[PDB]
């Protein structure tokens, strides 16, 4: 037969001889494809342009049919990871002679620091076909150089990744260049290393120790008593970069690589679905060392506790259990599982012996965000125009609550900011020379949102601090409780303390209260959350706490964050004894979640209600509602700024409407009462004349005769007793 | 769409891969489906259509196998655009109890294929949904849907531009010049998300022809114009999409039939009629019309009669709630009706909601009444004036 | 899961005798580790038959399988440590010391601890300032029965099974409960609060059996009940109907633990009415512990605990004066004073470990204290 499935294996001999481009595939496949042992063949990934490799006939008795052997440079050109599938094709065009070939090095070393140019001709003389991107290492060093590497950056094309050419020693023009990157015009890929990943350096070091040793030195653990650990349990919140870490291991480790991502093993036939797992493992054990990569294992390995698990899925997870333990290898094969839900892993998988090594893919903090953002601009330094160690820190610090995925989108949106500006200034301007400045990132900041906030939808009209007048005491506390913990986190560590996470706001009707939260949604520097209570309550039993858990789950990942609880009195259960069925469990869940974020987390709880005395005494325990702030009614000074808040656009300065006269007459006015007077008086002016240019005093006079007081004297008395309630005088 | 599929060199200079993944969310009738057709016909790229459960098969793995082969076609034929109509139908949030093993693999395929490396090349995926919060949060991370665009309800300005094109598409049977009537028709259409705007054009043809054939039923049907009165008759008989769920008799009430109460009638026009006719006045003054009025007095007065005529002679929508009708025995349904009704009110904005006997639903909260009334009122206080301007 | 097996296969005539395997204690830990490391033998040469005792005492609550996982991660700590200094270092000559084993616990999650999702931020007796009288009573009622359980069998004195804490908000309560297990204690387990009701009917009912399925873990397991309001807040004395059956299951599985067994019921609460008229039976809760407000002496030690980093004496602040003036503060209310005072001090001008007496005064005027620390009108005679 002529199977269409093939695998890649490195050449048995690595000596930079005549096998630089000639590769042995199969004695019979070439005959079945009418390919002579030495003719032209096209090899590449499915759906991608192949690489013109030289076909050769090997030993049919020893070489398996499904195995394809390549050279030491073919896999480096297209980043062909070992074990990837291949699509054999043919080339029917005699390649044009290479007029110019470029010689470069990835390590930043000039080619003059390598062997003599006469040796260079001998290095690549029998290759026959040369395409850009050929990387060959382990070359002889004339001097005491640590390591050298030569990459053909460019050379000078139907369904071909790189332009085919025929090299000719003694008649090919050779130019020496210092290029260290693959050509961008050819859109060549780049290998990924450990330093290519920013922020998560600590997890990489643990991973490298637990991967390199079993693959290359399996006898160390065997001579050390216990067998080396088998199975890697890689878990992390979404957006941290779990998928790339498995690729990084594949791109770093030099061994057979097999990837099992998604439900790719599910087959219509009953026996075919379970047979796929056995075939993959048998291939891995046949060419050890090898690595098996599993992504989203929880999607194919149900926890089996719930009743939604199917019979087919239960057999799939059981196959790994019966095969992980039942192998004769000492641990040369390493299995890595990637998932985002620690609790969704199968209980049998979590048992010892299956996932011995558990690695948490941490969310980058402020310090880590500086590291990742700095490295991202390294690969785009040609058109960077970004300050070093100064602009990156400012951008990284302001990216509170980021998980890592939003940073790539933010940088991508930074380019889009220049596109709108670049094309707006000139429709035919050159967009390749555009550079991202500080303002572009700030503009892209509002157009890039955290992933945790995608499930929260609130209008939140833009209300600033200026919308609140005469509340310096309220403004005094907010800056200390929000800015100080993050802007001066080292001071807290110097004192070894954490700022209190509780505040019990209370204000008369018409004051800010909720309006301050709109300013918090405007001037906080971090993510803001609000609850439209009592929507958390649900008809079904047990969903009242689950609704809180789901909303509070985002807070941990997006820590630090601020959650606003409007009208928290309804959240607290009623003690009158009416309808006390499910609200009692709500109180217990809220208290327990407060204590659960004490490990130097940035979770902040903000509450405001009109009935401070109707809440349970548990919320008055320190650590839940620490500060009792009396945001009282606006006074004369406050209403002076309140008038300028909404009547700044009004032309009261020219004639009429004296702010000082209103301030004396508006004693006891809340923030809403002052606004109500403007709405009532303004309607008088509009009816008098459709075109309004100024407002007279008589407009307010008619309004004043029909406005009541929304702050009763008893309302103030309720809060004063609440403010001083622990024995009053005592 | 253009740049990721037509300018491959631009992203080569930068060290960031081209963005991929477009998801559209919003209320129905905004025109999400039409935008998908416009992109497919305009852009010269491969188009893949997934209309609901168009890839779901009775076999265990056929549904997942279909996605892999379809996405491989996009990889093989680039540039390609993939359209998944109602992507939320096949990609639930995976948190509800109804989701089982069937929905687990189908959503997991999207995570695998659209990780940013499985497809690559010049493949872009554009999707739409009606409930953004019902989709899998794992799909909303960057690398699958980087940018999400919300298609909101068109305002007066947006409706006028849309309505102008529909009437001016033919330009032969327009019968109106300088857009004086078109702006007038657009200004009098409130809450017309665009589907009703198309329905307004459809019903405009319905109003005519019958009038033309009424006098004499023998004329050319291709020689009949559309007049201003036809659209006026067409707009009154069309209810807003949010109002299509309301089943009320609504007896006709006229203000001239109400004797006296001049003071009450004086302040009503300043609330609804004035903002509609004096929109430019509020922009100059930077103020907003009051939206809260309490009516009280001895029994036997007009009272409820005032609110009936609001839907008749104001030019905006109107939602009617029978006071304590929102009450329900279950905990999660007592205040749910408060948010559900106002969700339709926001959809049918502008609209007026009238409450009967608000005293029962608004206890004094001083230590009396029942918790259920307290639970409702606390919801009422937040929704009327809370974190939302309304 | 012997309970998950069909009871038909567990009836007499199929398995007359069954053995429940418990968590190995400290005595068994040395024997397990000695034979597990007997394969290592003199290759470590750091054992001396005393190093395991330190490891066994620190490695508490391990089911036993994770002990081998400790060895696997111990090899991870070495080799890489040797290769860190020299690239071509001989890995065979490298040896594992005490530092490598101790550092291994950082990247080790025990299988038993993974199931019992708890935080427990390492609370010791240093943080529990004052309450010297409280500690003595708890030790005589908890420490001695647990440590001298075999002695109590011969003595015949009935153990005071059933411990409940009631007092003003802000006291230790849960703080003292989790601190005892830290200093050579036993396994501590507590509920998360929202566990009585989960979703369907019967899924939470069988979860009660799963909670008590482990029963005695090592010597023995303790199932604390924090926030007892979550179990039975209502539907007992009024509006019972047919929804109080969940409380029945939680009360029928607590009388089968005998008296001198070590399995007791410990709970923390604040409202005596939430105790309900069902735990006052002779054998559920016979002795009552009232954790009242701390006295002046307790606040003196608490103040030093919350002013350890602050210079205090260098700035010229008297600690005795602060403790006397902090009267009426109940537990956590004393601690919160520094945090509010700390924020004011920092905002003045780049405060670096410089707190004066005025900082305490400023925060003293903006913190509320407990109100009515007399509980729900009944705290001594538990009879209504
Ligand atoms: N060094 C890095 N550290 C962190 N994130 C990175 C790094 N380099 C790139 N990224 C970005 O991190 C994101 C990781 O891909 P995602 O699609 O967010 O994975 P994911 O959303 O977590 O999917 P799951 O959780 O595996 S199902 C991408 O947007 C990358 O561009
Ligand atoms: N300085 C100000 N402070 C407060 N409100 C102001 C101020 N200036 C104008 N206002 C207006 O007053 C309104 C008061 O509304 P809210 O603050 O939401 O009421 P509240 O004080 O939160 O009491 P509730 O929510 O009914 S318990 C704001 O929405 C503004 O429109
Ligand atoms: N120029 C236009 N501007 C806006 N809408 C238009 C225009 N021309 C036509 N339409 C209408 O826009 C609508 C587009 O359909 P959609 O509103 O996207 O369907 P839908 O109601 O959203 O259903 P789903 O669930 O989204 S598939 C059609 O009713 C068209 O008649
Ligand atoms: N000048 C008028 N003012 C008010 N109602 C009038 C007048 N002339 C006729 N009516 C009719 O009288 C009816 C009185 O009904 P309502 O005013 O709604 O009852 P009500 O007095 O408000 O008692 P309630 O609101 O149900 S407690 C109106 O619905 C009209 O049909
Ligand atoms: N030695 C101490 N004395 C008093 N309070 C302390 C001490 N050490 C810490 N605290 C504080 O006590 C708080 C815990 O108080 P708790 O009484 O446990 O709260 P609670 O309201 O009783 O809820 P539970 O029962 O613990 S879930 C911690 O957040 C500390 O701020």
């Amino acid at each position: 037969k002529l199977p269409a499935e093939f695998i890649t294996r490195p050449h048995p001999s690595k000596d930079h001889g005549k096998e630089t481009c000639t590769a042995y595939i199969h004695p019979n496949v070439l005959s079945s494809l009418e390919i002579n042992p030495g003719s032209f063949c096209t090899v590449g990934k499915i759906g991608e342009n192949g690489i013109l490799v030289i076909a050769r006939a090997g030993d049919e008795e020893v070489h398996p049919v499904n195995v394809i052997t390549l050279s030491t440079t073919i896999r480096s050109v297209g980043n062909l990871i070992l074990g990837d599938r291949l699509e054999l094709k043919k080339a029917q065009v005699q390649p044009p002679y290479a007029t110019k070939v470029t010689v470069g090095s990835l390590q930043g070393y000039n080619i003059l620091e390598c062997m003599e140019e006469k040796v260079i001709q001998k290095l690549l003389d029998d290759s026959g076909v040369i395409m850009p991107g050929m990387i060959f290492q382990n070359l002889k060093t004339k001097a005491g150089d640590e390591s050298i590497d030569v990459v053909i950056t460019d050379a000078s094309n139907l369904f071909y990744l790189s332009p085919p050419f025929i090299f000719r020693k003694g008649s090919t023009h050779i130019t020496f260049s210092k290029e260290t990157q693959a050509n961008r015009k050819y859109n060549l890929p780049e290998p990924l290393s450990y330093a290519a990943v920013g922020g998560l350096d600590k997890e990489i070091e643990s991973l490298k120790s637990a991967i390199e040793i079993p693959l290359h030195q399996p006898t160390l653990f065997s001579s050390f008593g216990v067998s080396p650990p088998r199975g890697i349990l890689l878990h992390g919140p979404p957006g941290t970069g779990k998928t790339m870490l498995l690729r990084v291991v594949a791109n770093t480790s030099n061994a057979h690589v097999l990837t099992i991502n998604g439900p790719s093993i599910v087959s219509k036939y009953l026996g075919e679905t379970e047979a796929a797992l056995r075939d993959i493992f048998n291939e891995a054990r046949k060419y050890q060392p090898s690595i098996i990569f599993i992504d989203e294992i929880d999607s194919i390995a149900p926890n089996r506790a719930n009743d939604d698990s199917g019979e087919v899925e239960s057999r799939v997870v059981a196959t790994l259990l019966t095969l992980m333990d039942g192998m004769g290898a000492a641990g040369k094969v390493v299995v890595i599982a990637a998932t985002n839900r620690p609790n969704s892993v199968d209980p049998a998988l979590r048992r010892p012996g299956r996932f011995d090594q558990e690695v948490e893919i941490g969310i980058p903090d402020v310090d880590a965000r500086f590291d990742i953002l700095t490295k991202q601009f390294s690969r785009m330094s040609s058109d960077r125009h970004v300050l070093d160690s100064e602009a990156i820190k400012y951008i990284a610090s302001k990216t509170h609550g980021y998980v890592g995925a939003d940073l790539t989108a933010l940088c991508r949106e930074s380019v889009m900011k220049t596109i709108q500006r670049g094309l707006g200034t000139d429709a035919n301007i050159d967009k390749f020379s555009l550079k991202v400045t500080l303002k572009d990132v700030e503009s892209a900041m509002v157009d890039i949102r955290p992933s945790a906030m995608r499930e929260i939808f609130l209008e939140m009209p833009k209300v600033y601090w200026s919308d609140i007048g005469g509340q310096e005491e309220l403004k005094t506390k907010m800056k200390e409780m929000i800015q100080l913990p993050l802007e001066a986190s080292e001071t807290f560590a110097r004192l070894g303390i954490s700022a209190p996470k509780g505040v019990l706001l209370y204000g008369p009707p018409g004051c800010s209260k909720t309006l301050t939260a709109k300013a918090l949604a405007t001037e906080s520097g971090i993510n803001f959350l609000a609850v439209k209570g009592p929507e958390i309550f649900n008809k079904y039993v047990g969903e009242s706490e689950r609704a809180i858990r789901e909303i509070f789950r985002k807070a941990r990942s997006a820590a630090p964050s601020i959650i606003f609880f409007d009208e928290i009195d309804a959240l607290s259960p009623d003690r009158d004894g009416s309808s006390t069925s499910a609200a009692n469990h709500v109180l217990t869940s809220l208290l327990n979640e407060i204590d659960g974020v004490e490990e130097l987390k940035g979770v902040v709880i903000v509450a405001a209600t009109n009935r401070p005395d109707e809440i349970d005494a548990a919320l008055l325990r320190p650590g839940r509602l620490d500060r009792h702030i009396y945001v009282g009614p606006p006074d004369v000074n406050a209403r002076l700024e309140i008038l300028k808040k909404c009547t700044k656009k009004f032309n009261t300065e020219e004639s009429g409407v004296d702010l000082h006269e209103l301030a004396d007459r508006t004693e006891g006015y809340s923030g809403a009462e002052v606004v109500l007077l403007c709405q009532e008086a303004g309607l008088a002016a509009i009816m008098e004349d459709l075109d309004v240019a100024k407002v007279e005093l008589r407009h307010f006079e008619k309004a004043f005769k029909g406005i009541a007081r929304g702050i009763t004297p008893e309302m103030l008395s309720y809060y004063e007793e609440f403010a001083l309630r622990s024995g009053s005088s005592s």
